[PDB]
């Protein structure tokens, strides 16, 4: 007879300040379970590190991302099912996106901990009255812009999923998760490309990088940032207070366009090879369904809780921030968990790197429907 002992190795790509909250999360449990390790290792590229990893049995027991890569991963073999762990009154401590973002065509691979997506995080001592509609948005915008004095109107890393809220305005999509086919020649999904470059670029400093927008809202040279919950405990490192609301509608002849961002299930992932299977599930079924262990993600960071008996925590109920993000992932479109959607992002990355070479001038229409046919021509 025995219980679990050794090591559980967390594979991760969040920054430090993110990653303190979760340590300390790490080191309460020790603290419960003093004979087991949480160890948690940060890799630059994760899911390629995975990749590589996991099939030599060089990988680690557990890891973290948002819920799209768990179709892939699991074709590919290198997610360890978890069937066994999961019963009906666990599912039903979850709301059920997070149920079903947890599973992959009938088996489970993951427990989730919270939901996301990105937002406007403002500065208040810049900006009294967040923005209702893109018109005031856009004067926010004008109000702050100085770049000679290294001042902008807006932070905003630049990817396939940072900028799929504006590029999905006006009821373009990068994936028809119906159809499951890509919609980036669609005009719709044009026109919502094309406004992010002619009505929202123009006000940033003309860079993607994220950490490089992110600095420039930490210093407070910018009125406003579009970034999620993941960034939260860095805008309070920085010493900024802060709201969080959607991305306001933009308004077409009295008509609401709401940007549509994706968003995800945060998802502890269990990999093939997993070496300390019982210690790694009781260190995740902590995680993701101790009130405390979600209500101090939930309060230090913003994400969403889907432990759904922590909703009605009155700590979680009265906290601007969850509900900011809340009332952003209303608008928000859930990622698609389909393999095809790993050619779509690849698909969007390329159109926004060959936009970026040129912005100002750069054939947006034509470039886009080369990487429809591209993304036509990897999907599977
Ligand atoms: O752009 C294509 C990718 O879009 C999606 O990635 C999202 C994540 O889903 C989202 O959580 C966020 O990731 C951050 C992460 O949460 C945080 O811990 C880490 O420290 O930083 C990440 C951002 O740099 O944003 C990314 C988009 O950058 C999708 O999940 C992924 O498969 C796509 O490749």
């Amino acid at each position: 007879m025995k219980i679990e002992e050794g090591k559980v190795v967390i594979w991760h790509a969040m920054q430090p300040n993110e990653l303190e909250v979760f340590q300390s999360l790490a080191e309460e449990y020790m603290a419960l379970c003093p004979e087991v390790e949480i160890v948690f290792e940060q890799k630059p590229n994760l899911e390629d590190a995975l990749k590589a990893a996991i099939p030599t049995g060089q990988g680690p027991d557990l890891f973290i991302w948002a819920h799209d890569w768990i179709g892939k991963f699991a074709e590919a073999g290198l997610l360890e099912p978890i069937d066994e762990y999961v019963t009906e009154d666990l599912l039903n401590e979850f709301a059920p996106m997070a149920q079903d973002a947890m599973q992959y065509k009938g088996h489970y691979y993951a427990l989730p901990f919270a939901a996301e997506t990105v937002a406007i995080i403002y500065n208040k001592e810049m900006v009294s009255e967040p923005p209702k509609t893109f018109d005031e948005m856009k004067a926010i915008m004008e109000k702050y812009y100085d770049p000679a004095n290294e001042k902008y109107g807006i932070a905003w890393p630049i990817n396939a999923y940072f900028i799929s809220a504006i590029a999905q305005a006006f009821g373009g999509y990068y994936f028809d998760d119906k159809t499951e086919q890509p919609g980036l020649d669609k005009p719709e999904t044009i026109e919502g490309f094309k406004f992010f470059f002619t009505e929202i670029w123009p006000y940033m400093a003309p860079t993607g990088d994220y950490n490089t927008q992110q600095s420039i809202f930490l210093e407070g040279r910018a009125p406003m940032m579009v970034n999620g919950p993941w960034s939260i405990n860095d805008v309070k490192k920085a010493g900024i207070n802060f709201g969080v609301v959607p991305l306001p509608p933009i308004i077409k002849d009295g008509k609401e366009y709401w940007p549509r961002p994706y968003g995800g299930v945060k998802l502890i992932y269990f990999a093939a090879g997993i070496k300390n299977k019982d210690a790694a599930w009781k260190f995740a079924k902590w995680l993701t369904t101790s009130e405390e262990s979600i209500k101090t993600l939930a309060l230090e960071l913003g994400y969403i809780p889907v432990l759904t008996k922590v909703l009605d925590d009155p700590e979680i109920k009265n906290d601007p921030v969850i509900y900011g993000f809340g009332q952003a992932v209303q608008h928000a479109y859930l990622m698609p968990k389909s393999p095809k959607m790993s050619a779509v992002w690849g698909g969007v990355d390329g159109a926004i790197n060959e936009i970026l070479q040129d912005p100002q001038n750069a054939d947006i229409e034509g470039i886009l429907k080369k990487y429809q046919q591209e993304i036509l021509n990897n999907m599977q």
